[PDB]
């Protein structure tokens, strides 16, 4: 819409109070003018028909409970062009600062959150296994990075191609968490996940195990569920990245740990200039072998490391 921008003020998810860039034209829109081409969020009302009415308020203020999903949804996103920006000099999903558009309370209890080709979708969950979905950095972030795939490698979401795409989305999603630097961590989803249970998520970078999913190549699912195991198989991905950032010994193999900056550069290189969409394990390792010679030398420790997070998770 064509109005002024401005600047409303609410909680989100968590009761967190914050700013949002809005737009005024008679009413107070969830339109951020600041960023690219613009970030607008909408109301699907419990429907599932998308994306919904671009978000309307009458005073800028956004207190509501029905407000908080939209308020997270509308802020994380925010956060997440910026770490792009700033971190990768990459102007929104696409490169060329397209609009970023979500929309949320998408259907009744709908326990997930996901990018459909074009925008954003979040559910408010059912308040037992989740709580409104948007309220976790970690999957906004992870959710858009689907975005910035699509627009890039172009990873078929199927089998290995598949779970690398996963990954890639755990890594960044990740990486946004550190970036916004409030209570970071290697697990997936643990701000919205199952509001009765302390320190548990979807899923583990640190120890993919600990829900069930593969840490090692030999573990690999090769079923047919779930596309070919892609939220399994990512495991054996996220265990590497962890790696490659922290360090650790795993499975009798020892990586030196090069931290966060680098492993995000090294992974954002691969995502934009090596991986196809048919692209396999083995060729991702390769792709990050070759990005990390890229960006600091074929012999220096940032390329060791890589070889090593690959070799300590089974792929070749
Ligand atoms: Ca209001
Ligand atoms: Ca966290
Ligand atoms: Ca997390
Ligand atoms: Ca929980
Ligand atoms: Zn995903």
């Amino acid at each position: 819409i064509t109005g002024t921008s401005t600047v409303g003020v609410g909680r989100g998810v968590l009761g967190d109070q914050k700013n949002i860039n809005t737009t005024y034209s008679t009413y107070y829109y969830l339109q951020d003018n600041t960023r690219g081409d613009g970030i607008f969020t909408y109301d699907a009302k419990y429907r599932t028909t998308l994306p919904g009415s671009l978000w309307a308020d009458a005073d800028n203020q956004f207190f509501a409970s029905y407000d908080a999903p939209a308020v997270d949804a509308h802020y994380y996103a925010g956060v997440t062009y910026d770490y792009y920006k700033n971190v990768h000099n990459r102007l929104s999903y696409d490169g060329n600062n397209a609009a970023i558009r979500s929309s949320v309370h998408y259907s009744q209890g709908y326990n997930n959150a996901f990018w459909n080709g074009s925008e954003m979708v979040y559910g408010d969950g059912d308040g037992q296994t989740f709580i409104p979905l948007s309220g976790g950095i970690d999957v906004v972030a992870h959710e858009l990075t689907h975005a910035v795939t699509d627009y890039t490698a172009g990873l078929i979401y199927q089998n290995e191609s598949g779970a690398i795409n996963e990954a890639i989305s755990d890594i960044f999603g990740t990486l946004v968490e550190f970036y916004a630097n409030k209570n970071p961590d290697w697990e997936i989803g643990e701000d919205v996940y199952t509001p009765g249970i302390s320190g548990d998520s979807l899923r583990s970078m640190s120890d993919p195990a600990k829900y069930g999913d593969p840490d090692h190549y030999s573990k690999r699912y090769t079923g047919t569920q779930d596309n070919g195991g892609v939220h399994i198989n990512s495991g054996i991905i996220n265990k590497a990245a962890y790696l490659i950032s922290q360090g650790g010994t795993h499975y009798g193999v020892s990586v030196v740990g090069i931290g966060r900056d680098k492993l995000g550069k090294i992974f954002y290189r691969a995502l934009t200039q090596y991986l196809t969409p048919t692209s396999n394990f083995s060729q991702l390792r390769a792709a990050a072998v070759q990005s990390a010679t890229d960006l600091y030398g074929s012999t220096s420790q940032e390329v060791a490391s890589v070889k090593q997070a690959f070799d300590a998770v089974g792929v070749k």
